[PDB]
DNA sequence: CCGACCGACGTCGGTCG
DNA sequence: CCGACCGACGTCGGTCG
């Protein structure tokens, strides 16, 4: 239901959920690993790095807004998803 | 905005994105590597491998679903998702 | 179509200054 | 708080039967 999805260097992003994971748990649900997009040739890559959070509350995505520091260089987008099947 | 969610072993998960990719790259917009919800101690997961799949429209999503098999033991989850910021 | 398996390598958790 | 860096290891793309 309510996510974010954060965004930097594949290292940035590592260890940002280390100290997340560490520093700031009561303040989301769950965390993911390490993931990008694929391209087209091999092992390419496209875009930046990515972790998805998501939050039990729209509440609690606040509270994570408000006091989790986002390190420079890295950036956040918070969405709603319905279930659709 | 249109996604799905398909989980099953990491192993499986891969092989599926390597034919997905090979045999229908028509089918869906993009797709990720592959990647697990973290649990609370050292390198602990929680739950199955995942791959995201990204849709142009639902219509697209539903050609998918009609057209891609999917193996024993994997499962897929659809969502639409706004943008809260 | 499927996925165990190959060797390769980049992400892993963690450290530290 | 931050992230380059450490050595470790599991996911990587690809093969094949
Ligand atoms: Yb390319
Ligand atoms: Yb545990
Ligand atoms: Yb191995
Ligand atoms: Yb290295």
């Amino acid at each position: 239901s309510c996510f974010a999805l954060i965004s930097g260097t594949a290292n940035q992003v590592k260890c940002y959920r280390f100290r997340v994971k560490k520093n700031h748990r009561h303040r989301y649900e769950n965390c993911t690993t390490t993931w990008f997009t694929v391209a087209d040739n091999g092992a390419e890559r496209q875009g930046q790095a990515q972790i998805l959070i998501t939050f039990g509350s729209p509440s609690q995505r606040q509270d994570f807004l408000k006091h989790v520091p986002l390190p420079p260089g890295m950036n956040i987008s918070g969405f709603t998803a319905s279930l659709d099947f």
